[PDB]
DNA sequence: ATAAGTCACATGGTGCCGAGGCCGCTCAATTGGTCGTAGACAGCTCTAGCACCGCTTAAACGCACGTACGCGCTGTCCCCCGCGTTTTAATATTAGTGTATTTGATTTCCGAAAGTTAAAA
């Protein structure tokens, strides 16, 4: 068995565990803290994703591509807060009217 | 006359009172010393650079020029406010209670560390 399995998560919690180590944010790393925050990235990521899902049916290309992905994140009015100075690469930008 | 004796004198010394003079304890962080490991290094090879030509014709710049366009124009509408006024609510005072914080003594908590081994392109 494996911490990474048994955490029901895609992303390895052990990585997160050891990336939050050498990141110096503390001296002791609570085991929780790194399965809670991989579990809300994924969501996050599941967001994203969906929007991709979504984004590859009306767009008619079954794999998502960045322009997809801008236009997806920048219609996410919420999402847009967390990601407001932040841009995508290659997504151009999405059409004003 | 002089051994005994009283006596006062003279110096002894013992006791108590400050007091200025050393001393005692503690914690800052230095520096002394010492392990063990990041750091710079030791041969090194090959990456993606960046020329270094050697083409082509796709951009592009000017050549022309044209509606669009701007930019003040100009009657006039309008609105902001400078006050003048009544309001009007902003002071800024006490207040004790009602948790809010809070700082002791633990007292469990738990993950870094030390094995041991699962897994891993």
């Amino acid at each position: 068995q494996s911490r990474s399995a048994k955490a029901g998560l895609t992303f390895p919690v052990g990585r997160v565990h050891r990336l939050l180590r050498r990141g110096n944010y503390a001296q002791r790393i609570g085991s929780g803290a790194p399965v809670y925050l991989t579990a809300v990235l994924e969501y996050l990521a599941a967001e994203i994703l969906e929007l991709a899902g979504n984004a590859a049916r009306d767009n008619k290309k079954t794999r998502i591509i960045p322009r997809h992905l801008q236009l997806a994140i920048r219609n996410d009015d919420e999402l847009n807060k967390l990601l407001g100075n932040v841009t995508i690469a290659q997504g151009g930008v999405l059409p004003n009217i």
